[PDB]
């Protein structure tokens, strides 16, 4: 089926949004500070 | 199946994706300005 597919963009979503999280905590740190 | 729980989890991520990517400009575009 399909199921590796929805696998795989959890997955990618996931790394893409880890490091998304991690420039916002960055960003802030500095902005606000 | 679990489809729909990929399918929910690739949702969420993304939307939470979304605005991290949001908060990453936002931020970005006021500490390096």
């Amino acid at each position: 089926g399909s199921m590796k597919q929805l696998e795989d963009k959890v997955e990618e979503l996931l790394s893409k949004n880890y490091h998304l999280e991690n420039e916002v905590a960055r960003l802030k740190k500095l902005v606000g500070e």
